[PDB]
């Protein structure tokens, strides 16, 4: 049964609500984006409608066949009519395709939906800058202080040094970049370009970054794997063991291995710089953790709700345990009585 922060009141709609059947009063099912946790349940046999961005309806249509009759993709930034209430889709700066929603109820309410984010200045003279905001159904992942990482930037320019160091002390070394889900692409698509290659993976890997919109992409990525210097692998193959078998498969070419885990925060985010991060080494092999996120840090969250200053914040993460909720509402009331609304 679907939990009642997936629902839109006063409407038929839920959001990334596909786990639960047929739910009752659904009219129209939003998907914010193309990540499992979201989509869980949507199949070929889906016979409802799922208004969606146009990239995410590329993977609903290609990756899980869903057929095309019920696939609603709506452009970016546009008022649009769906089932007699306007809607809007803004860029959730997250994964390819993700998108935040704002419903204008017919009662006069407006719903700010974040989806997942990762909550940016920018966001401040979209279309959000023009009405007030009701209510907020906040992606809360990192909504704890201890959550802090680097700028996107700071992040690609350490990665981009690091391997253009590497490979240019010997040109026999391979990178490899780690990945299990779309998003993060800028870690391995600035690497290779530093190095003068394509990108090299899987069949499945190439056509899911096929759906993706993103420009003169045929000229960076490849499933000629011989022909490239920086390869794709699943995220769990990205260990010791798991990179000396990739290292055999090669035929000789290479003799070293370079590679990056981005993950989200780790605790080592608590006490080391981007500057000072280091890698775990064994023989001719390092992996690199570098701290590369899609979601808000804590002072990108207070920053946007301060500036949205919403009248009451329903978190969509976090929320199974009682010392998690209790945790966040505190937070809230604090940015609240801080600012002032
Ligand atoms: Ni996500």
């Amino acid at each position: 049964t679907c939990p009642f922060y997936k629902k839109i009141p006063g409407t038929g709609f839920t959001v990334d609500a596909f786990q639960y059947g047929v739910v009752e009063g659904c009219t129209a099912y939003f998907l914010t984006h193309f990540h499992s946790d979201h989509y869980a349940g949507l199949s070929k046999h889906f016979t409802f409608p799922v208004y969606c961005s146009e990239i995410t309806g590329n993977l609903l249509k290609n990756k899980l066949h869903v057929q095309e009759q019920y696939i609603h993709p709506l452009p970016l930034d546009t008022e649009c009519i769906v089932n007699g209430v306007k809607v809007v889709l803004l860029d959730a700066n997250h994964c390819p395709g993700a998108v935040m929603i704002l419903f204008y109820l017919p009662n006069g309410t407006v719903i700010l939906h974040t989806g997942d984010f990762r909550a940016d200045p920018s966001m401040e003279r979209s279309l959000l800058a023009d009405q007030k905001v009701h209510m907020l159904y906040l992606d809360t992942t990192y909504c704890s202080p201890e959550y802090t990482f680097p700028s996107q930037q700071e992040v690609i320019r350490f990665a981009i040094n690091t391997a253009f160091e590497a490979v240019t002390l010997n040109p026999h070394a391979l990178v490899v970049c780690g990945t299990y889900s779309i998003g993060k692409e800028k870690v391995f698509l600035a690497i290779a370009d530093v190095l003068g290659s394509k990108v090299g993976m899987s069949q499945e890997k190439y056509k899911t970054l096929q759906c993706l919109n993103i420009p003169e992409i045929n000229s960076l990525i490849t499933t000629d794997m011989c022909s490239s210097l920086v390869h794709l692998l699943p995220m769990m193959q990205i260990n010791f063991k798991g990179l000396q078998s990739h290292l055999k498969k090669c035929g000789g070419k290479y003799n070293q291995i370079l590679a990056f885990r981005p993950t989200g925060w780790t605790h080592s985010n608590k006490f080391t710089r981007i500057a000072d991060v280091i890698p775990q080494t064994k023989g001719n092999i390092s992996i690199y953790g570098i701290p590369y996120s899609e979601h808000s840090s804590y002072l990108e969250m207070k920053r946007f709700v301060q500036w949205l200053k919403p009248q009451k914040i329903i978190p969509t993460v976090n929320v199974g345990t009682w010392k998690s909720r209790s945790t966040m509402e505190k937070y809230f009331r604090e940015w609240k009585l801080e600012a002032g609304y």
